[PDB]
């Protein structure tokens, strides 16, 4: 009771740090060169590449002359019917019946069988130009 100093507060101000400036540490510079490609090789499976399948033979349409002369049967070409069959429509396409006269590759012959599996109907030489009166 008279006399007392009061709480003194002053302001310590010691915040006296500077920064530092910032410079380059390590940064990526250069990329890597690249890859060429695989086109050539691809290629090269390409220049080897296969050739084409070949043609193959085919079953002529045939009549298979016996030649009664040398006794001995023949296959030989089909030219054409020239006695009319009752089935000469048939005879055109080649199904011709036994007994109708046909003109092969050896001379004048009669079919004298059915068309076979190869469709060569047998005939046999008149041994002449059988006349059609």
């Amino acid at each position: 009771m008279g006399f007392y100093q009061g709480p003194d507060n002053r302001k310590i101000t010691g915040g006296l740090k500077g920064k530092h400036r910032d410079k380059r540490k390590y940064e990526i510079g250069n990329p890597p060169t690249f890859t060429t490609l695989s086109a050539e090789d691809i290629r090269i499976k390409d220049r080897t590449l296969g050739g084409n399948f070949k043609v193959r033979l085919k079953y002529t349409t045939t009549a298979n002359v016996l030649d009664p002369a040398t006794n001995t049967a023949k296959k030989v070409k089909i030219l054409e019917i020239l006695e009319t069959p009752a089935n000469k429509e048939l005879a055109r396409r080649g199904i011709i019946i036994r007994g109708a006269k046909i003109r092969t590759e050896a001379g004048l012959a009669v079919v004298t069988s059915r068309p076979g599996q190869d469709g060569v109907i047998n005939a046999v030489l008149l041994k002449n130009e059988s006349q059609r009166s």
